[PDB]
RNA sequence: UUAAGUUAUUAAGGGCGCACGGUGGAUGCCUUGGCACUAGAAGCCGAUGAAGGACGUUACUAACGACGAUAUGCUUUGGGG
């Protein structure tokens, strides 16, 4: 993905986002009810969300390189 | 059967020697933090938030980094294995 999530449509990006914001949601309040027992996925899905905000800033930026 | 002389026999204490304590840094070490020379800057920012902090962020959490809700980091170019 995280070449071609610069392929992702600017909304894909923003679903795709949003999804994986859930899905940390939901490991995060597994982590408390105490059955994770896999605790390594927690940070990969930040990074991920840290993947998908970065590029969907830089075409904002390529957006007014033009205009 | 008398006059006389004398010593130990506790070492409570004293000096010597012995042997384990407490103590703390004499020896060796350190070189993590500066005297000074050379060179380079440029003294150094921002009304684009400038100037030191406060709260936070690790799977687990107690001070500095990142700086930061994209948080114990994100993308990219080049090194490197």
């Amino acid at each position: 993905k995280a070449k071609e999530i610069r392929d992702l449509t600017t909304s894909e990006i923003e679903e795709q986002i949003k999804s994986s914001k859930e899905e940390l949601f939901n490991l995060r309040f597994q982590l408390a009810t105490g059955q994770l027992e896999e605790t390594a996925r927690i940070r990969t899905v930040r990074k991920t969300i840290a993947r998908l905000k970065t590029v969907a800033r830089e075409r904002e930026i390529e957006q007014s390189k033009a205009n």
